[PDB]
């Protein structure tokens, strides 16, 4: 995944907690 403030996509996986709006929200 990605910790918070890390860029991925925002389709599948992304932030450990959440989704992918530019960098994990949370």
């Amino acid at each position: 995944c990605k910790q918070a403030d890390e860029p991925c996509d925002v389709f599948s996986l992304d932030c450990c907690t959440g989704i992918c709006l530019g960098v994990c929200m949370w």
